[PDB]
């Protein structure tokens, strides 16, 4: 019998489709992020950009009602992350994605902890954006309402949205070349 | 434990760049069944292009050592299949997806059986081409060494291909637009 079309699928395939056509790329996080939190059923999607010194910010993000806006005018959430800094990116330099179906099962320090319960981020999938070979920041879904046993489709679908994003910004930097 | 980046989720991301930086949507099939071929360790992936009145042809293809070149210069290989004319297509007008691990096994008419045979095709794997809103092609993977135990993530990476190739096809179309 035959394979209907898969959500995620059909999602992607819309993300390539924005960024033949759209050449803005804010205007792409901004509607892709809120198209994944639908898929996913979660409570945020944010797109998080480095800095040079590997801090970083939220730039983007889709998040339901009831939970903190981390991104807006006149807003500006950074998270200055000492172990994404010393190495460089985590394991996300080697392009891995992680996923934690309940943040008190992985074994995080305290201070991870409490930024985490500040976000009230209980389980979570994150995500390499890599633009040309160098890590560019992460993609993130976020659970707060509780735990979450994430499942393959989930995390493969972040991936695959990870590396458009990716793409998105290349091809941004490569038509400048004016 | 992180997830490292997957064959398939790359494959995908290389056809999305192919498709923002090469004009010749040849190009892209010929390298693009190649990489597939390559990835499913399969004998055969063609893309097969319809005519107006649902006959087709094989328009690219990538193919094994030992098996009968059906794509190439001054060759042209028809498939005229009463079925899928009578339907405008099968279930492909519908956007399914198709998974056969043995011809024997899919109940199929001697006729097509025969033809099957004619291409030594064992198993296959077969997913629509949509190019607006209209059914464009089919592309299909052939394993013709045996019967073949096909996975998920198998049929996910050929439909996430066919719908990379329906864009190209769309976006050429968009481009001229002159
Ligand atoms: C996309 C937004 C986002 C960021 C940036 C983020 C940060 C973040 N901090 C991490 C680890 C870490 N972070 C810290 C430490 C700290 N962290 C601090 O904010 C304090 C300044 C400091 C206290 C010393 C440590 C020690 C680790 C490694 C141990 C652990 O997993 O907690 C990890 C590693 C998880 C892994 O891949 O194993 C991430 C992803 N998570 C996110 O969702
Ligand atoms: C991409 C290249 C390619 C093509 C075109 C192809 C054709 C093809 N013929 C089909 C069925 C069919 N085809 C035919 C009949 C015929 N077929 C003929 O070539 C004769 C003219 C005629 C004899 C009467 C029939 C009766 C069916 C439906 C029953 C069956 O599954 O055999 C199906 C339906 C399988 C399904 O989705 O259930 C396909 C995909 N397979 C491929 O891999």
């Amino acid at each position: 019998s035959g394979l209907v079309p898969r959500g995620s699928h059909m999602a992607v395939s819309k993300v390539m489709e924005k960024i033949l056509r759209v050449s803005n790329i804010d205007k792409i996080f901004q509607t892709t992020t809120q198209e994944i939190r639908q898929l996913l059923k979660c409570d945020r999607v944010a797109v998080y950009r480095f800095n040079p010194d590997w801090s970083g910010e939220f730039v983007a993000e889709s998040v339901g009602s009831g939970w903190v806006k981390l991104v807006g005018p006149d807003i500006k959430t950074v998270w200055e992350d000492t172990h994404l800094q010393e190495t460089q990116g985590g394991r996300y330099r080697h392009q891995e994605s992680f996923v934690v179906n309940d943040i008190y099962e992985a074994g995080h320090f305290s201070c991870h902890l409490e930024i985490l319960e500040q976000f009230e981020i209980k389980a979570y999938i994150i995500v390499p954006v890599f633009a040309a070979e160098k890590l560019w920041g992460l993609l993130a879904a976020y659970q707060n309402s509780g735990t979450r046993e994430w499942v393959e489709w989930e995390s493969s679908f972040l991936t695959q949205v990870g590396l458009q994003f990716g793409i998105a910004i290349s091809h941004a930097e490569y038509l400048e070349q004016t």
